[PDB]
């Protein structure tokens, strides 16, 4: 029942406002309760109006990466935030980023419930089932000379192999947490996002100990925005080369910004 800070990321490239209804945050933090009474916003809807893609992201990462240090500043006569709450509905690449910049503080993640009309941001109570667990593929060949790894997650949907591989443009090896069942609706339960953080360390355990000509990561995500985010926290500035963040971009990915370039 400590004290938190909540963060709230919402955001699109285009099209319709997305938001964050702060009062269904506060009631997922509880029972810990709002610094302040509040929240901090990172708003990324309607930047670079009319500009092009590239601009979008553009503005978006320097924003991010601005917001991100300035709500880990002290502010006067206080300490630093402690603890986020972190609440995002935001791009996928851009949640990457994120991750990443706030890696060196304690975080609690959240999962907006589609289908959990009520609490919605509040993690259910429950236990997973079978369809609700992960599934791990590792390259069927030795390391070698390879110089690019693809990291894939297909919770959402399932990543196709091809659409990769065309995204990457390099001889590669792929990593590949898969949901058992997936779907919008896998994500439900806090004990899945803690067992998908687990398997994302032993995979880059593995590329760090075991693949160490590898120079890029490739990270395909098709997951919610916690995951997201849980992947960025994950990496290691200097343990990990740079990570390229794709965007699928209908029909194929699309790389769009490169953590620890």
């Amino acid at each position: 029942s400590d004290k938190t800070t909540i963060l709230i990321v919402q955001g699109a490239v285009s099209g319709k406002r997305v938001e964050v209804e702060p009062e269904q945050a506060r009631k997922a933090i509880k029972p810990r309760w709002p610094a302040n009474d509040g929240e901090t916003l990172i708003d990324l809807n309607d930047l670079a109006i009319g500009e092009g893609r590239a601009a979008y992201w553009e503005v978006a990462t320097e924003k991010i990466k601005a917001e991100a240090k300035q709500l880990l500043r002290r502010p006067a006569g206080q300490q630093p935030p402690q603890h986020l709450s972190i609440f995002a509905l935001a791009p996928i690449p851009l949640l990457v980023l994120l991750g990443a910049e706030v890696n060196r503080v304690d975080v609690d993640l959240f999962q907006k419930h589609r289908g959990k009309s009520a609490d919605t941001w509040c993690w259910d109570e429950g236990e997973p089932d079978a369809d609700d667990d992960l599934k791990v593929f590792v390259p069927a060949e030795l390391p070698g000379e390879i110089e690019d790894a693809a990291i894939i997650v297909s919770m959402t949907s399932i990543v196709d192999r091809k659409a990769v591989a065309s995204a990457i443009g390099h001889p590669h090896h792929a990593f590949e947490i898969k949901a058992r069942k997936p779907g919008p609706t896998f994500l439900k339960y806090r004990s899945q996002l803690t067992s998908f953080s687990n398997e994302l360390y032993t995979i880059l355990t593995t590329i760090r100990d075991d693949f160490r000509r590898v120079k890029r990561l490739h990270l395909i995500l098709a997951c919610p925005a916690p995951i997201a985010v849980e992947v960025g926290r994950s990496l290691i500035e200097k343990a990990d080369p740079e990570a390229h963040v794709y965007e699928y971009l209908s029909p194929s990915y699309r790389r769009v910004l490169t953590i620890n370039p």
